[PDB]
């Protein structure tokens, strides 16, 4: 689980969202992964813009930030799961690392800011749903 808390923004996991996400909904992207409602509080995350392709993510089942390098976001085959088909899912980087099912919301940061969330996982891989070309999440 995780979220990023940017502005008056909740950044999700569109498969992990929740009743009160879909009721203040923002923007959602099945293709993505991606879901953001609206929040009553102010967030304290900033989002990063630029084109890194180092940084550190948080992965819940080490309780631990590793440091990763990763690629470009691109379109990806993923497997099939309890929450998608296998399908082609866009604006995701690969990195080499540890990730369990429940490690999607750990945010990925570089020194910029928020990169992305966690989305997939399996075989010492970790995926990331890149947020940096969401520019509207830095106003209104
Ligand atoms: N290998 C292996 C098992 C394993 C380990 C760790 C994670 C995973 N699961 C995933 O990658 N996702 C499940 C939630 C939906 C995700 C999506 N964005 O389509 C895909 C699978
Ligand atoms: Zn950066």
């Amino acid at each position: 689980s995780g979220a990023i808390y940017v502005g008056n923004y909740r950044v999700v996991n569109r498969h992990l969202a929740t009743h009160n996400d879909w009721a203040n909904l923002v923007w959602e992207d099945s293709s993505r992964d991606l879901l953001v409602s609206s929040t009553t509080a102010q967030g304290c995350d900033t989002i990063a813009r630029c084109d890194c392709q180092t940084g550190v993510y948080y992965c819940s089942s080490r309780r631990k930030h590793y440091p990763v390098s990763f690629s470009k976001p691109s379109l990806i085959f993923v497997e099939a799961s309890e929450y998608y088909p296998a399908r082609y899912q866009s604006h995701l980087m690969l990195a080499v690392g540890h990730s369990e099912p429940g490690d999607c919301g750990g945010i990925l940061r570089c020194q910029h800011g928020v990169v992305g969330i966690v989305s997939t996982g399996g075989n010492g891989l970790v995926g990331f749903a890149d947020v940096r070309d969401l520019l509207w999440l830095d106003e209104e």
